[PDB]
């Protein structure tokens, strides 16, 4: 009984959001690093999330391990391999993963991270490592995953270098930019760093997908429309307070990467209202299911179809029909794109 027992699409997962509790430990005590806590399950309790908090109350949870990632080559290399493992696990075929290169990084990299102490693992070389895990992981579960550099809304300084790196890594894994990051910073969508680094993604070809709406109003969500020029929304579920700007977006066919599971632990969504991904099912609009944190969320891609299924009431018509849109929706070149839209329906006859 796993509400959805067929192929899926995973357009909306953080790399550095879905590591193993256990490889967290390894490095933990193989660095000498601090850590919350000594257990797995412990661990869990420390990082995971139990109630509503905020945005930037559940960002603040990647303090507690990311500083034994970031800095070591053999890390962030078996954190991307075991992630495909995870995926192909839960029955994903194809997936897109994103993260941000600099935050992994302790050279090349101004306001350093997890005050770390300069060292060689640059910036266009995480990237790399990535893309070796995530081959591998390709090869040894059989499934398609391409990856996407993040945009860190209060760093628009390293804005252009993800762009720079999205050029350079462009169909080896990185298919796309994406800035996600503290939704509340005001105005930080048109940070000039920011704008500028998705003007040149428009001419240069790179794919687009902004985090907007998870928790800020519907201008946000506009601005990464038309200032910024998404291909795709992470979350907007404050899309619909504007019926003007819903309405446009619901006709231009605008894909919205929904997270349910990780709304209702975000604040993102009130759980005395009804979940904007209701509208869109009713609405019949473009958008797919996601985990977005499964490690802080304690979950897995089966807990957000269980609860659109329980709570919402979602059909098995509508994971596939989502599902079909979520490869439509996927920045895969034509060719691959035809190739995952030819094994679903064969999967879902
Ligand atoms: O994974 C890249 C970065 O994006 C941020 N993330 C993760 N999850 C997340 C959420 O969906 N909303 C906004 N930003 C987010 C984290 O800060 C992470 O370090
Ligand atoms: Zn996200």
């Amino acid at each position: 009984t796993p509400a959805f027992n067929k192929p899926k699409v995973e357009l909306h997962v953080h790399l550095d959001g879905a590591i193993k509790p256990e490889t967290i430990l390894y490095f933990g005590k193989k660095r000498g690093i601090a850590l919350p806590a000594d257990t797995v399950e412990e661990l869990r309790n420390i990082i995971g999330m139990d109630k509503p908090l905020s945005l930037p109350g559940f960002l603040a949870k990647f303090d507690y391990y990311m500083p034994v990632i970031a800095g070591c080559r053999e890390a962030i290399k078996r954190i991307a391999y075991e992630f495909v493992e995870m995926k192909a696990k839960e029955g994903v075929v194809y997936v897109e993963v994103r993260y941000s290169p600099h935050l992994l990084a302790n050279s090349k990299v101004d306001p350093m991270p997890w005050n770390q102490t300069e060292g060689d693992v640059t910036p266009d070389d995480v990237v790399d490592l990535v893309n070796q895990g995530l081959q591998e992981g390709e090869q040894a579960f059989g499934i398609k995953v391409r990856s996407i550099l993040c945009c860190m809304r209060h760093q628009p300084s390293w804005s252009l270098e993800v762009l720079e790196l999205c050029k350079k890594y462009n169909q080896k894994t990185v298919v796309a930019m994406d800035l996600a990051g503290d939704e509340t910073i005001e105005g930080s969508s048109l940070f000039p760093g920011h704008v500028e680094a998705y003007e040149g993604a428009v001419k240069n070809g790179i794919h687009r997908t902004v985090h907007a709406g998870e928790v800020g109003s519907p201008e946000v969500v506009r601005e990464a429309v038309d200032i910024l020029k998404t291909e795709r929304v992470g979350h907007g579920y404050h899309t619909i307070e504007d019926e003007a700007l819903y309405n446009r977006l619901l006709k231009e066919n605008m894909h919205f990467e929904v997270c349910p599971w990780s709304s209702y632990l975000t604040g993102a969504w009130d759980p005395k209202t009804t979940h904007a991904v209701v509208r869109f099912k009713n609405d019949k609009a473009n958008y797919s299911l996601n985990t977005d944190d499964p490690l802080i969320f304690k979950s897995t891609l089966d807990t957000d179809y269980q609860m659109t299924k329980k709570d919402m009431g979602f059909t098995e018509e509508e994971f596939k029909r989502l599902n079909i849109n979520a490869a439509k929706s996927s920045f895969l070149p034509e060719e691959e794109k035809k190739e995952l839209l030819e094994r679903l329906y064969r999967e879902y006859q």
